[PDB]
């Protein structure tokens, strides 16, 4: 849980989330180049310093099998050390290994998903940035959720938060800053979208978004009623549940309760 930062072997860069950078290390104390692979997160203002702190605790007593695993701190400055999932990011995964990733092997990592954040709803916690670049593949058969920065927890007397890349955004957040786990939904809907387009650049949330003020554009085209296409060779039951989880009102889209059987027993 206390990693020394002696022990603590930089390797390489991992990248950067909505917040600081992220690094890929070895915790080798005995010294043989045995120890095993960490990510280790740090910043480099006291906002964000505030807003890590929080994002160490929330992570920290998050515990599921679809969320990236806490693993300890490592101190005068504070880094965040989680587990390395060592076949990286989904965005990438999907886009190198997409000629053997059937629709069956997309429809497991939505249901992962899924299950990720029917957890995290249960916990009262909004992740604010649920997409394919923010999950990490920790094997071909399993995806988890990462990037906990922006997460925010409902106060627990309040079903929704208001705060001070917008192609994920729900309608009510983009017009009036609020966010709940209704606002994850939506952002799912997206994630499915990335899921079955494989994270194709060229048929992205933005590429498609952009070719349909930015913000007041997108927000005017949404009330409209106008979505993302469905995806080339998406099955249609599942394009129909992205369509439910992009419902204008927050109340009218399922609960991640919901959408998991309705993803399992496709
Ligand atoms: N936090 C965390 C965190 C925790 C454990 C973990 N094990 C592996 C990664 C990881 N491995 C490779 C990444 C990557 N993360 N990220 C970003 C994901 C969003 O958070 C900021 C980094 C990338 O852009 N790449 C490039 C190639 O896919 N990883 C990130």
């Amino acid at each position: 849980t206390i990693f020394e930062e002696r022990h603590l072997k930089y390797i390489s860069q991992l990248g950067k989330g909505n917040f600081g950078s992220v690094e890929l290390c070895r915790y080798d104390p005995l010294g043989d180049n045995t120890g095993a692979l960490v990510a280790v997160k740090q910043l480099q203002g006291p906002d964000q310093q505030r807003d890590f702190q929080r994002e160490i605790q929330i992570l920290k007593a998050l515990h599921s099998d679809f969320i990236v695993k806490y693993r300890g701190v490592s101190y005068q400055s504070l880094r965040l050390v989680m587990e390395y999932l060592p076949s990286g990011c989904l965005r990438d995964f999907l886009q190198r290994h997409r000629a053997r990733l059937d629709a069956s092997r997309l429809l497991l990592y939505s249901s992962q998903i899924c299950k990720g954040m029917e957890y995290l709803g249960s916990r009262r916690c909004v992740h604010r940035d649920l997409a394919a670049r923010n999950i990490l593949v920790e094997s071909e058969a399993h995806v988890k959720i990462a990037d906990f920065g922006l997460a925010k927890l409902l106060p627990l007397d309040k079903d929704y938060y208001v705060v001070r890349p917008i192609f994920w955004y729900a309608p009510e957040s983009l017009s009036d800053n609020i966010f709940s786990r209704q606002s994850d939904v939506w952002s799912f809907g997206v994630v499915l979208y990335e899921l079955f387009t494989y994270c194709d650049k060229s048929c992205s949330p933005s590429a498609e978004f952009l070719r349909m003020p930015a913000l007041s554009r997108l927000l005017e085209l949404l009330e409209e009623g106008q979505r993302l296409p469905a995806p080339p060779a998406c099955p249609a039951e599942v394009h129909e549940l992205m369509k439910l989880c992009w419902a204008p009102s927050p109340q009218d889209r399922p609960s991640f309760s919901a959408l998991g059987p309705q993803l399992d027993m496709l």
